[PDB]
């Protein structure tokens, strides 16, 4: 038997949680686990701009014939404008090529396979903590993953001194991964000035920067959230950007992402991009059309784009109000520990500072589900579940 | 500079040809390369069943939240019934687990990654000739690819004796890849007795069968086309099926496929399937929903399924009329070679027998695009383009 010697795989630290949640029969459960946006009703809605775009596609699509390996051309162009700016020199010099991929995960995997097979890259540096699936994606391509320090769990801030020192041994030709904004899971991003410091250090040490952009528009705005990347783009010959539209378009299950390659000149990037397409061909051949067609339609239509931007602002602002309400209700419910750092953190997630033991208590005694690392999805909080949630947390403090 | 010394990849023998066709400006160009279905009009249509299912989805979808790693459950259930039949013992014994994948290609890569990372398998056997991308997929997962004989070019038939003497070099624990029906590119499939011979030889030699099922329904029928797979399934304890809905549903660019895992018992397949989900998680996380939702909606609704089964029947029969028309028209245009063997070949493709130089001549001089191996897409032939097509072929004989 070929399958007899197989060892079972552990449950995913995030998706295994959602399986335990679907089984729990207790009334009043609260899901603060997976990173999806809930509305004030506690539901995960389809955006109006997306429904409008899907109607246009239903009426106007005449064929489902294969896309090119790199996907919808307009999708790649609108992606580069979103990341680098409408009039970026990167775009005018034709230094960037973008492949449409199945979600942000697929973009990271395409980059990993491309690097492992066509470059001397052997090592990727990832923040500690980070998205748990980062290590698995790069390991799947045979790349060693090291960790650099990031979070000051005492002051609930960026430990910039430890970050610099821990990256001292990152060699020229190593890949260093940066969260573009809304760091997962800490919600603490570098300031513009810290970005500029990292950009200078990156060029001096010869790192290959890889930016993971899964939450553009959830911190401050579409343009502001990209300031760090554009500070790097102004100084580097080469970099890679894995972006995702799962969160900011609410297109999670349609798998809409992009992997953007940047090189010194158009001739080099075209040569490298041909090898990236070869790695896509051997993986999934060509990308799924529906989700990317939606995004390209919205971003190309000025009227639909204005709808989406307002819907994104509504999502970002509801999350910020839930942060404030979360802190206030914890006080009202009698918490003596100070949770005001929550209001400083950006995006969907925040390191609550709860121990694995307290997270386990919340899940089994109170039906409140969070990731074992203490990460809670603030976007899962509503005016209706806020008080029971806070009463449960205060109970385990 | 990390990208400066990368070597450009060669063009894909199929998709590179498609790019040349799009760029060609002559109005009379004929595309017989990529495996997509054309109607008598010369367009690549969307099936009516698909359009109706998409309209249902547009009006009833309330969320785009992530699917499970293995995708839509009903999709997996309906896939297993198509492959093994309604009352299969594999299904009742719970020996089979299916993961929804991005296309058939994605199913192949998932299986390859799963095998290379969790088993001792190191060698995959693929027919000569075969789909060109088979080698790329398995090599990229780190598996060695060996070739066994299949096609008798002299008699334009299956060389069942060479096939066997070749596969005797295949050891136990090796993976042997079989086209379930409509062999690509030859269109010559084993008979039911030859399948049963290979099945017995397979269990006797200890091979792990891997079936590529991209054209179920294009040879004889949905059930008839699965006879070979069901002969293997009745004897083996383990096998893998990579299937695609790109062709038989015309959902090429939505990437709808499945990877079905079979083990000796329910406990072993679940253990093995857990590692397959891990390989998926580190690739694209979870599969695209739109295409698989369409498939599951059509197969779950009796009215829609009846429409789809008739649309698939019309596709299969139009291709059969073009095979007849193609052979007769060649005689009328002055071909002295005998092309009767084309009538005995199944599916969309036919091994024309033209040389690489003749194929090159057809493209450059006559604007007729075929794969360099001489494979032509019969489904690209229409009554309108038949006469110019055959006139060009006769002119290079
Ligand atoms: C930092 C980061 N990268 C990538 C992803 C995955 O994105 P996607 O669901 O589009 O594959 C996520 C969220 O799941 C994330 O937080
Ligand atoms: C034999 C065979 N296997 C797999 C595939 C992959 O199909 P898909 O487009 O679903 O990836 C194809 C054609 O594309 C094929 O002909």
């Amino acid at each position: 038997g070929t399958f007899e010697n197989i060892t079972a795989a552990p449950a995913d630290p995030i998706l295994g949680l959602a399986d335990l949640f679907r089984a729990d029969e207790r009334p009043g459960k609260i899901n603060l686990g997976i990173g999806v946006y809930f509305d004030e009703t506690g539901k995960i809605p389809v955006l109006t701009s997306v429904k409008k775009a899907e109607q246009y596609l239903l009426e106007n699509e005449t064929t489902k014939t294969y896309l090119g390996i790199d996907g919808i051309p307009e999708f790649g162009r609108c992606t580069q404008e979103l990341l680098f700016g409408k009039g970026s020199a990167l775009i005018n010099d034709k230094r960037a090529r973008t492949a449409q991929t199945p979600g942000g995960t697929g973009a990271l995997r395409v980059a990993a396979d491309f690097l492992a097979k066509n470059t001397s890259v052997k090592r990727v540096w990832v923040s500690n903590p980070s998205w748990p699936n980062h290590k698995s994606v790069f390991n799947s391509a045979g790349l060693e993953v090291r960790e650099y320090a990031y979070y000051d769990a005492e002051n609930h801030t960026l430990d910039f001194d430890a970050l610099i020192n821990s990256l001292n041994e990152a060699q020229a030709g190593d890949v260093v991964l940066f969260h573009g904004c809304c760091h997962n899971p800490t919600g603490i991003d570098p300031t513009l000035e810290q970005w500029q410091t990292l950009a200078q250090l990156s060029v001096e040490k010869g790192w290959l920067p890889l930016f993971d952009f899964a939450y553009q528009g959830f911190a401050r705005g579409l343009e502001e959230d990209a300031e760090g990347l554009r500070a790097f783009a102004a100084m580097h010959k080469e970099l890679i950007v894995a972006s995702s539209y799962s969160k900011n378009f609410g297109l999670y299950n349609e798998r809409v992402g992009a992997c953007t390659l940047v090189a010194a000149d158009s001739e080099t990037v075209d040569r490298a991009f041909s090898q990236m397409k070869a790695a896509i061909r051997a993986n999934y051949s060509n990308p799924p059309a529906h989700g990317a067609s939606v995004v390209a339609t919205i971003l190309s239509n000025d009227a639909l784009r204005a709808i989406w931007e307002q819907e994104l602002t509504d999502m970002r602002q509801r999350i910020q109000r839930m942060r404030q309400l979360f802190v206030n209700t914890l006080q009202e419910k009698g918490a003596n520990r100070d949770f005001s750092f929550i209001i400083k953190q950006n995006g969907m997630f925040s390191f609550s500072g709860l121990t694995k033991e307290q997270v386990l208590r919340l899940r089994e005694e109170f039906g409140v589900y969070a990731v074992a690392s203490g990460r809670v999805n603030v976007a899962g909080m509503t005016p209706d579940n806020m008080a029971p949630l806070c009463e449960a947390i205060v109970a385990v403090l």
